[PDB]
């Protein structure tokens, strides 16, 4: 597929097993 | 809707807020 | 010039380059 639009929240994302996660919980 | 290519330029993004933003200013 | 889906593999990831590559890559 094609991955639609990250949360519209503030945060940044990286992408993982076909979602958006916070950047701040792996940093 | 859905996110674009991100620039190509070496370094690494992530999304954010509807635009892609550098991971260094994060790091 | 719609992105696809990063590998399914359990890793985070950031757009570089046209390319999925790993967050820890740089952390």
């Amino acid at each position: 597929k094609y991955i639609p639009e990250a949360p519209r929240d503030g945060e940044a994302y990286a992408r993982k097993d076909g979602e958006w996660v916070l950047l701040s919980t792996f940093l």
